[PDB]
């Protein structure tokens, strides 16, 4: 916000005991707003980083077992556990979109995120755990 970011700089530059008092209440609050934000942002970012990675990893595995590969048991297992974690995440993403009501850009990342999430889940469910 380039607006406050200028009203403050003039309250601080002020010379009256009343502008200081305000710049303070402003700072006090801007600092609060910047705390809630970052926290929101990290929650989403971290979540998405996991999803993307877990997506890629499992995707890789599932594919190694497409005609030859994946130690059937010690590889066939990591997957099973990876998968479940993806399933376990659908919930988190959905609540994430639900809470991301102020930034369609992020919201969209969460949705892209979720498609990929569901896509791989419908590939472990398909080829692999589906055929046999």
């Amino acid at each position: 916000d380039e607006e406050k970011s200028k009203m403050l700089a003039r309250l601080l530059k002020s010379s009256h005991p009343e502008d200081l008092r305000a710049a303070n209440k402003l700072i006090k609050e801007m600092v609060q707003e910047d705390q809630k934000r970052m926290e929101k942002i990290s929650k989403r970012v971290n979540a998405i980083e996991e999803v993307n990675n877990n997506v890629k990893l499992l995707t890789e595995m599932v594919m190694s077992h497409s005609q030859g590969g994946a130690a059937a048991g010690s590889s066939e297992d990591l997957m099973k556990e990876l998968y479940q974690r993806c399933e376990r995440m659908r919930p988190t993403l959905f609540r994430l979109a639900s809470d991301t009501e102020d930034n369609d850009e992020a919201l969209a990342e969460i949705l892209q995120a979720n498609d990929n999430l569901t896509q791989v889940i419908n590939l472990y469910k398909q080829l692999v755990r589906g055929e046999e």
